[PDB]
């Protein structure tokens, strides 16, 4: 009867208006030490944030706090990165389209930052102080390292691996398939400590770096932003199953005099070639060295990505690269047979490695300490203390030799568990680790209360016993330690409140350290007002027939009438290295979701298998067959929401998502159709043949290996069981979208036309995969809203 | 009142069914004789059941379509009976005793990597055949399958590769309709030495633009050579590339020849080479020069010995450059000047001489009709020292006109454009011509003699427009004919009657080659109409009455347009084989409109003048004018729902009506629309719309991208069709439309042809098209 909700029809400037009425935070946090303890500040907090549009600010932390009083804290003035040395209070940080420093005795008000000039081309992207010494600092330039002195003024050129498709070499430079799918933003890596090596005079400064050739990585061309120009852009693009980058790690040593004048620059090569001491090495995932500079390091995974192993090199197993071949036998006689590189630590799994960023070696007194994440143990990401053995086998390094199986493997003295249980330690993502070893304390955040809250908590590297929480249940903290590890920072937030960012003194008796007070101290931003037709979204849990728990959200439609059936936007994503449903405010990234639900819309979320923070066999329900489990686990989320809230029409449901969850929106209307009325597909995965290697090799091997897997979950090539009747089906694309190429929309399309089937399409001419520029989301989100209010019905 | 028609509302598999249902031409003839014997002639040309194919002409009912083999053009040459044509991507040939059944193709073997484009047979000995290549000259021997290279223009890597020879250029190919940049000269010199004229061609300075390619799945974009309005055109120059031969038939030397002084010195403010050629006695070769406003031709005569080797010793180049008699010289032997623009007309016919030079010239700018004109040139050698450089201007190489007779006038055009040709009997005195001296809607056959004015007699029956190619020896003639309601026909006409009277030659219908072939049983065709605007003048259109008609029913109307120069829809000709899908619409019940507004062709210059630098607005006022006519005088218009539809310039037209006229159009489909005219090229626009620099108020008021935020605010009101890989108007188009009117807060609908360029080819993309549109047209205009 009047059972059904049918929505308020508005006209096309309705819509517009509900859209821009619904349109009315500071990181990259630095702690450090005021030491004039006759004034009333004991820190000061450097960090970024749009007081508008991004800047460099500080804040004071005072001695005294305001008792029984909330204090919130000034932005004072003085930018996407910067770089900063503890040691001089030296800042550097890439700005407008060139480079910029500034110190910090303690500035009154703001300084006026003082420009790094060049004689260099293009712009200086990638810049890093060097640790050693701060006068120095390097930065690429044409896909090439630099360094250059702010003091002097002097800069000098380090590599020479380039000068358009004839030039496909480059060093200190991350390839694209390491940037968007291992999240790796460079190629080269500072030596913390500075040698004095020779006889008489200088000091040694080293760079490792990443060169790299990109010759038989196939080309692809996207548009130019510049629509007029009408010209692309040339993509070494890596296709599932074609060739990745040929990759090497090579030194670049120089030495500096005490006036502070560049002497002598040197290219360093392997002793014998990168491929040849590591065959079946495909990815350098990550790189840097030990705190003392004894050994640097790297961690490579193999190409089917099942096979991660952390080795050390020293810089003695470097020699001077020549093409004398006459010349590299001497040096390379000239290198000890002591010296070698050694195999510390090595995962292997019948899933998939994913990289973890913890990895902090302990200096030595023969041995090597250090901590590592290891998820592949378990099943699940938690901390261990390694103690390996560095045993020198004793090489020959002027006759060449093929490694065998486990060749530098280093036997493990001891693995203690720092962590354990089915929770994990934030190791992926930029979640960092803190240890303190003046008090053997190592601080990490986790899911160990709770998946839907990320937390801090401190454990003790000497005996893995009483793990404290320091974050305030009911919420989920991304949070930044200080160096003195006397206070840290939460940006944190929760599904009915906004975020806040407060500051935290942890206080208490120091003979016990691990059982430190988090004290309250002063708050840097306080929760914004709510928007005004937010109503949050109600987290609940449901078990699959098969007794597997699975979360979900749901935004309950705003003036809820009982009794009246609603219709149903299912939003979806569904694939791996994401969790959309968690304990943290959703308004910023998704109103959009809340203006649905505001016009009469249920609008479900639902983490099906193949998600993050549920450890590793979770996630890999996903392997070699994409598209064929994720849309069970939402049709039963779904049906689920139906039984316990009595809101649900499922004669009306339309399954929403952008990249996978384009990919799945398609996949849920091609294999239940009578499930889904509509699908909205936002710049979706059509054919998997055709996207790049790192992230699609992962999870579904190769072409050859898995043929059923990649052409059953390809859409494009399952096109003729998509709807004989239109207005069943929107897709929207990026034109300009790098990673999910615009070829997938058209190719999908192509494909609709051979079998006849009819489609929307709606095109960001300008936007590439995230919708950037207000006015295209506005348009975006009213076509949504318009094209569910004609279409979604019967 | 409920006289409102609804269409019958389909299923989307029930309109694809229908448009499934819907769905269910020889050209290029050469006659020959057998001068024996109970055939007389035979017939030589192209057809499908795409080859060539003969037909045998009895000296005494429908004709064999038989087979020579066992392909879209081909050279011949009667001396020989020489077929030289581009079958796969490889050349092949074969002669014509006079074979019965069927013979091999003999293949011709190469060196070379890239395919071997444009192949032309030498005039002057059939043993050697040109081609293009890596875009330079090659010269080869059928014979002997001997090879060379004759220009050097290309190197191996592109974008650093900009020089080339040979070839005819974008805004060449697409905007004046020349396909090939290199002429053999007719005859040769006594060892004897071949000629050819050629344009070297220099793209440096071109602006590049990309282009998806057609192979999707490698992602990869074709780089073309697009000069936008206002940018530079390729640098141009003749060449003569020139070899001898020794008796047994090999290439014993070649020769690359530049014009004594540089081509931009001799002939300053030309822009492009329209047409070249040789005089049928090779004594000249020639070229239409335009200027880049192109409202100023010149027709000039460039002989051999004004061209010298080319070396790079400077001394040596001063040597030849004295060797140049000071007799020699560039004849500009006639000049068409106006304040509109010059359509190019390919009708040149220099008869040969033994000081005077007669012709036979095409001219549109004199009288504002295109018309024969018989023109003696006084050729008066003026004496240059052409080892000192000099600089000339406008009328220093301007030759004295001695006589210049008009063979046709009157309000009609003589047709020369897109390959129409006369054809000239030397021993009767008689030029046949192709004509709409009838009506505009007809293009009929007619003879006149070039000695007098005299008599024009028209051959072509009325009723249907023909198409023509006469027998070499003006015995015979084919005509390609259709009418509106009639499928096409090709008849053979035999010129029977007194030699001594030959302009009465009559035509006796003497053999048909094909038959019109039953109409797709649901066809009922258009009827053509006039009328008058409130300016007096007269618009033909044409109408597709909705089948099976109600009277005092008004139906709903679908106006198909164009209304862009170089175009005329309106005509009497079978339009249900390109345009049965505005049959289609009607057999559902709607009305289908077609107006021929002002800008169109085929009535003269200050017709088709109207659009100058206003492109856009004079054209939609028409198209209601009409529209506005049709409801009056055909009761079955619903005015309050009526559909505007077109491609490129009527699917910018369609944007502009539903901006310029919303109380009329409640819909737009607008097909690979030209959505700003400053992003279109060069050749086009600043003929039609001047230079930005100029015009800027008129490309403004003609970019419907400019005044998007007049689009409606109402969803399902406009559809923009676009093929991906259109290389004429770039997807480019769409996209900044799309990008404004996101801009602007206003819906629209886009469906992209992604294997498409400008024109859809494939049969499931025109299905999908024919499908979305009656889709569209049945949910929304209403």
């Amino acid at each position: 009867p009047a059972a059904r909700f049918q929505v308020q029809k508005h006209s096309w400037d309705g819509l517009r208006s509900i859209i821009h009425g619904s349109r009315k935070a500071p990181h990259d946090f630095q702690f450090v030490q005021k030491t004039d303890e006759s004034g009333p500040h004991s820190h000061r907090l450097y960090y970024l944030g749009m007081p508008r549009e991004n800047s460099l600010l500080y804040s004071e932390i005072p001695k005294k706090v305001r008792k029984e009083a909330l204090l919130l804290l000034s932005w004072k003035q003085m930018i996407t990165s910067y770089d900063f040395h503890s040691e001089s209070g030296l800042f550097l940080f890439q700005a407008s389209n060139s480079l910029f420093h500034c110190r910090d005795g303690f500035m009154v008000s703001p300084m006026k930052p003082l420009e790094i000039k060049t004689q260099c081309s293009g712009p200086r992207m990638d810049p890093k102080i060097c640790p050693a010494d701060p006068a120095f600092f390097s930065f690429i330039n044409n896909s090439d390292l630099w360094v250059a002195n702010i003091e002097t003024g002097e800069e000098r050129r380090l590599t020479f691996c380039h000068q358009v498709l004839d030039d496909p070499k480059s060093a200190g430079v991350a390839t694209f398939v390491i940037q968007e799918e291992f999240d790796r933003f460079t190629g080269y890596w500072w030596c913390p400590t500075a040698s004095w090596e020779g006889s008489e005079g200088l000091k040694t400064l080293r760079i490792l770096y990443e060169e790299v050739d990109e010759s038989e990585v196939e080309v692809i061309h996207v548009p130019s932003p510049a629509l007029e120009e009408r010209k692309t852009d040339s993509y070494r693009y890596p296709r599932t199953g074609s060739k990745n980058p040929k990759i090497a790690l090579k030194l670049a040593e120089f030495q500096t005099d005490s006036q502070g004048k560049i002497v002598s620059t040197q290219e360093k090569e392997l002793v014998q070639p990168f491929s040849s001491l590591f065959p079946k090495v495909e990815y350098i995932a990550r790189a840097g060295w030990t705190r003392d500079g004894k050994y640097a390091w790297a961690m490579f995974l193999d190409r089917p990505q099942q096979w991660l192993q952390l080795v050390l090199l020293p810089p003695a197993l470097f020699i001077p690269s020549t093409e004398n071949e006459e010349q590299r036998l001497a040096s390379a006689r000239a290198v000890p047979r002591n010296v070698q590189p050694y195999v510390v630590y090595e995962e292997v799994t019948n899933v998939w490695i994913n990289v973890h960023d913890i990895f902090y070696p302990f200096p030595q007194s023969d041995e090597l300490c250090f901590l590592r994440a290891n998820e592949c143990k378990t099943g699940f990401c938690h901390l261990y203390k390694v103690t390996a053995v560095l045993k020198s086998q004793g090489y020959d390094w002027s006759e060449p030799f093929s490694p065998g199986e486990d060749e530098f493997k280093c036997p493990i003295k001891e693995e203690i568990a720092l962590t354990s249980g089915e929770w994990e330690v934030l190791a992926r993502h930029g979640s960092k680790i803190w240890v303190n070893e003046e008090t053997k304390l190592v601080y990490f955040q986790g899911t160990k209360d709770t998946p839907l809250e990320h937390h801090l908590y401190v454990v003790s590297y000497e005996a893995a016993g009483e793990i404290v929480r320091l974050t305030t249940p009911g919420f989920s903290h991304s949070c930044s330690m200080s160096q003195n590890f006397d206070m840290f920072v939460s940006h944190y937030s929760s599904v009915s409140t906004p975020p806040c960012v407060h500051v935290y003194k942890l206080s208490g008796p120091d003979d016990d350290p691990l059982h430190k007070q988090p004290r309250f101290w002063a708050s840097m931003m306080e929760a914004a007002s709510c928007p005004p037709d937010y109503v949050p979204p109600e987290i609940f849990h449901f078990h699959t027939r098969s007794d597997v728990r699975l979360y979900g959200m749901i935004y309950k439609p705003h003036a809820l009438q009982p009794g009246k059936k609603h219709p149903t936007v299912l939003f979806v994503y569904g694939g791996p290295q994401v969790q959309l449903v968690n304990n943290s405010f959703k308004g910023i990234k998704y109103l959009r979701l809340n203006t649905l639900a505001s016009l009469g819309y249920a609008v479900v979320v639902i983490d099906g298998r193949g998600s993050c923070q549920r450890g590793l066999r979770f996630e890999g329900a996903l392997k070699n067959q994409m598209g064929q489990v994720e849309i069970e686990d939402q049709v039963e989320g779904l049906q689920f929401v139906a039984e316990k809230y009595g809101f649900i029409d499922l004669s009306r449901v339309a399954i929403h998502g952008w990249s996978y969850g384009g990919f799945l929106s398609l996949m849920g209307l091609i294999h239940k159709p009578q499930v889904f009325k509509v699908a909205i597909a936002g710049a979706p995965v059509t054919v998997w043949m055709a996207y790049d290697t790192g992230y699609t090799e992962r999870y579904m091997d190769v072409p050859e290996n898995n043929q059923h897997g990649y052409e059953a979950g390809s859409v494009a090539l399952h096109v003729e069981k998509l709807p004989n009747e239109p207005n069943r089906l929107l897709i929207l694309h990026g034109f300009l979208d790098e990673n999910v190429h615009f070829f997938h929309t058209n190719f999908l399309v192509s494909q609709l036309i051979r079998a006849g089937k009819p489609y929307q399409l709606q095109i960001y001419p300008n936007e590439r995969h995230s919708i950037r520029c207000p006015e295209s989301g506005e348009h975006y989100e009213v076509t949504l809203l318009h094209f569910l209010q004609e279409y979604l019905h019967h």
